[PDB]
DNA sequence: TGGCCCGGGCCC
């Protein structure tokens, strides 16, 4: 029933780009939360209604990077992300170069395999967008052995199983489960910490869903190119 | 830009 066995490391991912898929967007900010599967299943059972926001696991590897793009941000993008191509170049931020791929490669190697990526609406944005950026580089994709899932498809499965329309956006799910508001929205590290929290709602059930719906990242159709 | 889900908004 398990195609790739039990995922030993769940790396939560969020991307910030210059615009929408029609804009041919480029990654402006990148964040990764490497969390071991035991660090997740150590999270205590959610008690009371509403249940409190679960604290992040103590043993966690974190990587947040700001990347200067090649094209300017869209009016809507720079508005919500708080990022701009002009300011990034001003602060000497480097492009999405091969040196960044090497950084990602070493960061991923320090994590036990098999490893799975978790992104909100990643199957249709974050994973295809990241797939394109790595394709631009002559350096081989460091994710040829890495797997990935969508937390939107996950949360939809966990909500219908617990409670036999409904908004499944990152902001909506977080508030619906904890009766609170996400801190620092539309920031790479701000959304992953939010993503981790809505994933720590029912960890055992989450890990159970991930191992079944885990698919190779090398099968994700690129956004463009 | 491609799939969801009661063909037009979801979901940077
Ligand atoms: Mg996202
Ligand atoms: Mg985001």
């Amino acid at each position: 029933t398990l195609p790739h066995g039990h995922m030993q490391t769940l790396i939560f991912l969020d991307l910030e780009a210059t615009g929408l898929p029609s804009s041919r967007p480029e990654v402006t900010e990148l964040c990764l939360l490497a969390v071991h599967r035991r660090a997740l299943e150590n999270t205590s059972i959610s008690q009371g209604h509403p249940p409190p926001v679960p604290r992040p696991p103590r043993v966690v590897d974190k990587l947040s990077l700001c990347i200067a793009p090649g094209k300017a941000c869209s009016p809507g993008a720079s508005e919500i992300t708080g990022l701009s191509k002009a300011e990034l170049e001003v602060q000497g931020r480097q492009r999405f170069d091969d040196n960044l791929a090497i950084l990602l490669r070493a960061f991923l190697q320090r994590q036990p395999q098999p490893c799975c990526l978790v992104a909100h609406n990643g199957d249709r944005y974050d994973f295809p967008l990241l797939q394109t950026e790595l394709a631009r580089l002559s350096t081989p994709s460091p994710l040829d052995g890495t797997f990935c899932v969508d937390s939107i498809a996950a949360l939809k499965a966990l909500e219908q199983a617990s409670s036999p329309r409904k908004s499944y956006s990152l902001g909506s799910i977080y508030t619906r489960l904890y009766w609170q508001a996400p801190t620092d929205s539309h920031t790479a590290e701000g959304d992953v910490l939010t993503l981790l929290s809505i994933c720590q709602w029912k960890p055992q059930a989450l890990l159970q869903w991930v191992d079944e719906h885990a698919r190779p990242f090398s099968t994700v159709k690129p956004m463009y190119g």
